[PDB]
Formats: C-alpha cells, sequence, structure tokens
C-alpha cells in the first residue's frame, strides 16, 4: 500500500503488527486524545523511538512536542471533532532526533476512537 492512497484506512484496517511493520512509511495510530495506540517499525526508523515503548504515551504532550502547534495538533483536533480527518502537509520533526523534513497524512481509522498519522521522509 502506498503513502497517501485514497483508501489507505481500508487496507490498514486489515493489518496486524507484523504487516504494519512492513509498510514503506511510518504509521502511528492515536486515540482522540492523542494517546499512541500503535507505532510501526518504519516510524521508529525515522524518529529513533522504540515502537514497543512509546505505546500509551501522549504524542502531542510527551513524544512529539514540536507537533503541538496549530499546524499539526490543531489540524488533528479539527478532524477528530468534525469526524472527517483526512489531511496532508509538510512538517519538520526535531525533538531528540536530527531535524528531519517529512510529509504527513492524517486520516480517521475505520475502528472506534482511532486516527492514523502517516509519515514519510521528503
Ligand atoms: C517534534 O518534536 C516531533 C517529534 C516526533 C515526531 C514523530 C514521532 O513519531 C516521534 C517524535
Amino acid at each position: 500500500v502506498a503513502f497517501g492512497s485514497e483508501d489507505i484506512e481500508n487496507t490498514l484496517a486489515k493489518m496486524d503488527d507484523g504487516q504494519l511493520d512492513g509498510l514503506a512509511f511510518g504509521a502511528i495510530q492515536l486515540d482522540g486524545d492523542g494517546n499512541i495506540l500503535q507505532y510501526n517499525a518504519a516510524q521508529g526508523d525515522i524518529t529513533g523511538r522504540d515502537p514497543k515503548q512509546v505505546i500509551g504515551k501522549n504524542f502531542f504532550k510527551d513524544v512529539a512536542p514540536c507537533t503541538d502547534s496549530p499546524e499539526f495538533y490543531g489540524k488533528f483536533k479539527e478532524g477528530v471533532a468534525s469526524g472527517n480527518l483526512n489531511t496532508m502537509f509538510e512538517y519538520t520533526f526535531d525533538y531528540q532526533m536530527t531535524p528531519t523534513k517529512v510529509k504527513v497524512h492524517m486520516k480517521k481509522a475505520l475502528s472506534g476512537d482511532s486516527y492514523w498519522v502517516f509519515v514519510k521522509r521528503v
């Protein structure tokens, strides 16, 4: 499955951990409050985070403070509220990692109270 696919949430809904770890792009699942439900191997290759240990943490408060901004967290909460989350933009990640330019795609999941954040290098 390709980053930015129109029905990416359908494909990923069918995947287990190993399959999510096989994706070409970083994939995080958050609940509506921003707590991390899932975090794949490709994401940890970009950020230096251990996917096994960031589970349960809050993405915006603790893990990724640079994303606590109208440009990222603001768009997340707008989409959670509207129920339409599906948005793409560029960003730079730089907390406890080398500053890294990325493309981000956020999209609501099919499962309850879950939201995908997809990331690739640019
Ligand atoms: C800015 O501080 C971003 C940090 C970051 C983004 C994404 C991650 O999965 C981990 C840290």
